[PDB]
């Protein structure tokens, strides 16, 4: 995601369509709602979002929602933060591989 | 063009500073002025330089 114009890569975690859906949640194109939390589908995995606003960097916009009966009209942003349950990265490179 | 001119949440371009002469802006990409005609090219036949 690109943030102030310079793109940039964030760990952030994943949702599955299918506890989204069993859980009660009301989707709307790429935004869902599960109750307190609102997911978007920046791609082919949900993710947790922010409302706006929040981060105040100009990020990219991940959805544009509307009334939808209980639906909050808002532009939506992934949330850059929500780091995994258990967020684990590679001791060291490829290039750098020590043993 | 300057932010909050496109209205639509358009993804932005860059973001610039002070640095002299320079408006501190979300400066976006300016979508629209399509390619228009009769336009001045690079160079002449006679002093093509590439």
């Amino acid at each position: 995601v690109n943030t102030n114009g310079v793109e940039s890569q964030h760990t952030v975690a994943a949702y599955s369509l299918e506890s989204l859906t069993e859980a009660g949640a009301e989707f709307q194109g790429n935004y869902a709602l599960q109750g307190g939390n609102s997911y978007v589908k920046v791609e082919n995995v949900w993710v947790r979002a922010e409302t706006a606003a929040t981060g105040a960097t100009g990020q990219e916009i991940a959805a544009t929602t509307t009334a939808a009966g209980t639906i909050t009209a808002d532009s939506w942003v992934v949330d850059v933060g929500n780091a995994p349950a258990a967020n684990v990265s590679a001791g060291q490179s490829v290039a750098n591989i020590n043993i």
